[PDB]
C-alpha cells in the first residue's frame, strides 16, 4: 500500500493520544475503510484544554490492516506544512485504531467549490480562486520537496479551514486527474503530481465540475490516451490556462516544475490579472 514511499524514513516515533482524551460528537464522513468523526481532544495542545478534531477509525485488523496503519502514522507525521493536512497522532488503545487529525471547519475543497459557484456566502472572485490554487501548489512545492507523490491530487482531497486555509490530504482509480503514464503504466511520479495539479486548477476555475464530465469512464480513459486537453474555463483567464497547458505537456519531462507553477500563481495571487468573463 505505501511500498512507493520506502525511500521516506521516519526521524521519530508518533504521539499517542490517550482513548479518554477523545471525545467522539458525529460522522463528518465515511468511504475508505472507515469514518470520520468530528470529536474533542483533551491534553493535545498546552493552551487549550480541550479543541476540536477530525478522527477517523480503521475498519480493520487483517492485521495487514494494522502493518499499514503503523506505516501510514509514522508517514503522516513527517508531514508538516503550512499546506498539508495536518496528524495530531494515534490511539492504540483498544479497537477501533483511531487516527487524529486537525478540524478544517469548512470541509473538502470540491463541496467548497460546489456552493461558492454558480465564511462569507456568495460566488468567489478571482483573487479569490487564485489564493485557493496557490495555496495547493505551496503544498505540492512541499511534497516534491521531500520526494513524496501524491498520486490523488484532487480537491476532493484538500480541506478548507479557518481564513480559507487550504490543506492537502488523502481521504482514500482516479483515471480523470491521471497522465497516460500512470493511466497505461501505473507511473506516479512529481510530474505525475504536476498533471493531477493541471486538472485541480482546471477544477477550481469550473467551481469544482468533475473532469471530463461529458464523458463516460470509457470515454475518458481514451481521450486522456489519445492526448485531447480539458478546454478553458469560462472563468479562467489566459494567464491561468497557460499554468494548467504546462502541467499537461504529453512528456512527462516538458512538463512546467511545480516550483515555477507555485511561483507564477504567488504572482498572480498577489496581483490578479483584470479579467472578466
Ligand atoms: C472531508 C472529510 C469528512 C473526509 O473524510 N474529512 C477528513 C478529514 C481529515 O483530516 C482526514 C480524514 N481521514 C484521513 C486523512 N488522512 C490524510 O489526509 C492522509 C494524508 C495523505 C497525504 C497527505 Cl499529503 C497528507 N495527509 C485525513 C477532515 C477534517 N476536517 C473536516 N471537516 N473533514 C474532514
Amino acid at each position: 500500500m505505501h511500498h512507493h514511499h520506502h525511500h521516506l524514513v521516519p526521524r521519530g516515533s508518533v504521539h499517542h493520544i490517550k482513548r479518554r482524551d477523545i471525545v467522539l460528537k458525529w460522522e463528518l464522513g465515511e468511504g475508505a475503510f472507515g469514518k470520520v468523526f468530528l470529536a474533542e481532544c483533551h491534553n493535545l495542545l498546552p493552551e487549550q484544554d480541550k479543541m476540536l478534531v477530525a478522527v477517523k477509525a480503521l475498519k480493520e485488523a487483517s492485521e495487514s490492516a494494522r502493518q499499514d496503519f503503523q506505516r501510514e502514522a509514522e508517514l503522516l507525521t513527517m508531514l508538516q506544512h503550512q499546506h498539508i493536512v495536518r496528524f495530531f497522532g494515534v490511539c492504540t488503545e483498544g479497537r477501533p485504531l483511531l487516527m487524529v487529525f486537525e478540524y478544517m471547519r469548512h470541509g473538502d475543497l470540491n463541496r467548497f467549490l460546489r456552493s461558492h459557484g454558480p465564511v462569507a456566502p456568495g460566488p468567489l472572485g478571482l483573487g479569490q480562486l487564485l489564493a485557493v490554487a496557490s495555496q495547493v501548489a505551496a503544498g505540492m512545492v512541499y511534497l516534491a520537496g521531500l520526494h513524496f507523490v501524491h498520486r490523488d491530487l484532487a480537491t476532493r482531497n484538500c480541506l478548507v479551514g479557518q481564513g480559507l486555509v487550504v490543506k492537502i490530504g488523502d481521504f482514500g482509480l482516479p483515471i480523470r486527474w491521471m497522465p497516460p503514464e500512470s493511466i497505461l503504466y501505473r507511473k506516479f511520479t512529481t510530474e505525475s503530481d504536476v498533471w493531477s495539479f493541471g486538472v485541480v486548477l482546471w477544477e477550481i476555475f469550473t467551481y469544482g465540475k468533475q473532469p471530463w464530465y461529458q464523458l463516460s469512464n470509457t470515454e475518458a480513459i481514451d481521450c486522456i490516451t489519445q492526448g485531447r486537453e480539458l478546454e478553458r474555463p469560462r472563468a479562467c483567464p489566459p494567464e491561468v490556462y497557460a499554468i494548467m497547458r504546462g502541467c499537461w505537456q504529453r512528456e512527462p519531462q516538458q512538463r512546467h516544475s511545480i516550483k515555477d507553477v507555485h511561483a507564477r500563481l504567488q504572482a498572480l495571487a498577489q496581483a490578479p490579472p483584470v479579467y472578466l468573463d
